[PDB]
């Protein structure tokens, strides 16, 4: 009926987004609050039987064929989903506020003397790919698996996709060989690992899907999320992305273009690799 | 005025596009029975108002709970509700095929396909870059040029997106145009226009500092390929707001001077462009 305090005070807006209709609030309680509102999405069927009787319109614009309105609808479609944290505390603060991106351009030699040396002395763990690889966790979602131990994959579908519908269709690979990082890895050694992912996948994902490789984007993530090569196998309609494809041609052409070249990525203002990174540039 | 719809009675017969993610959707309906096309999307919040209301004593259902978290569905007063609505009637086939979902296809084309097959096919179609030419010899929207480097073979003029409208650099959306002529897009790009490139990119983002104190590092700086018109030009965008990055088309142009005429570029198109159609039948 009530929210769990009295009162509500705007301290900071954390984080807005116009397109995705959020809002994230820090309010000031009776101590903290994060109450963060979201628009909900339309229903086809409350919709159409909305405008075949007489719906609340107020004319915002008209000239001969178009012609915009705001309209005010009944109770049912307008529900917002409405979470609220308290008592908030600082960490739920720096969680919601907006991500400040910050572009940098990373040199092979950036990625030798400063990158590679930071995450390095952070002791990311990923035995849980691992685990998923040794068929520990996760076996009984695979799609398909090359068990090549140096050139083979296997491919999962993204817990968050139902696979009911092929428009948000979204898996991954990860290969079974380890040690390969990410991108800055690559070398022609490769080549026979990353076709399989490109070529395989693109099979298994025609078979098992009814999905043609030209309805998908199959790419990786310079900076990755975690140090283990993985590649993203995404439908269409669904400065970090590199094609697959593409990734082969350049190895092709050019053997050390992933230790040579230079790299865009975005980073969190507050990234401790982004100011080292600055600092040895300047 | 409480005004109406200008047609009675909306039998929906197909769902054009839907967003869950943008919390819009696109209607085709039968009217009077004429088509019409009616587009419904949620509003974005304004914080006056929901500070105002949670202050009170909101509508709400509580969902579930666990422990600090709590969720609800609320239902706020007439205010917050607001549905931005367009209504197009009577709505032609051109209409319909604009606002239906667009069905892509990725193609990959080489080189060759781009000389034999890409470029036939645009030189058939006369599109006119004329208005380009207009903006660049000052006879149009120069009051909009919010920077010009004026030499003719690696200057260009910088102008906003009309859509931005410059009040918030959360969306800050800006085309560089280069006065030089007859370079189409990426795909006539060598080292000769190395100069120009890096001045699009360099004193482009120097301009946007100056007239926006926007640093660098916000900015996106990229070109498309396919470009929607044949006369290069270069975006400069917000990073809080297909895509080849300048910086990088630049680094490619150095290490490999015919990069840009041997090598395969990758992009999308409708599912019905013609084009789409006479790649493949090379291809296959």
């Amino acid at each position: 009926v009530r929210l769990p305090f009295s009162g509500f005070r705007l301290q900071k807006v954390l984080r807005e987004s116009a397109r995705d209709k959020i809002i994230f609030l820090h309010g000031k309680v009776n101590e903290d609050a994060v109450v963060i509102l979201e628009k909900t999405p339309f229903q086809v069927e409350q919709v159409a039987q909305l405008l075949t009787g007489s719906p609340e319109l107020q004319l915002q614009f008209s000239n001969d064929i178009y012609s915009t309105y705001h309209l005010f609808p009944p109770r049912q479609l307008n529900d917002v989903k409405t979470t609220v944290v308290y008592p908030a505390t600082e960490k739920h603060l720096q969680k919601y506020l907006r991500q400040d991106l910050r572009l940098i351009r990373e040199t092979g030699d950036d990625y030798r003397n400063i990158t590679l040396p930071h995450l390095e002395s952070q002791s990311l763990s990923i035995q849980w790919v691992y685990n998923i690889l040794d068929k520990k966790a996760e076996a009984d979602r695979i799609v398909f698996e090359n068990p090549d131990p140096s050139d083979g994959f296997v491919l999962i579908p993204d817990m968050k996709w139902n696979q009911q519908q092929l428009d948000d269709l979204y898996l991954i690979a990860i290969c079974h060989r380890r040690g390969i990082r990410s991108l800055r890895d690559l070398t022609p050694e490769h080549l026979p690992l990353l076709r399989n992912i490109l070529h395989q996948g693109q099979e298994a994902i025609l078979q098992r899907y009814r999905m043609k490789g030209d309805h998908l984007r199959v790419y990786l993530h310079y900076l990755p999320s975690y140090y283990h090569l993985h590649v993203h196998f995404t439908a269409l309609g669904f400065e970090r992305a590199h094609l697959l494809a593409e990734v082969i041609e350049n190895l092709e052409c050019d053997p050390r273009h992933y230790q040579q070249r230079t790299m865009t990525f975005a980073l969190r203002a507050d990234d401790p690799l982004l100011k080292l990174l600055q600092e040895a540039q300047q």
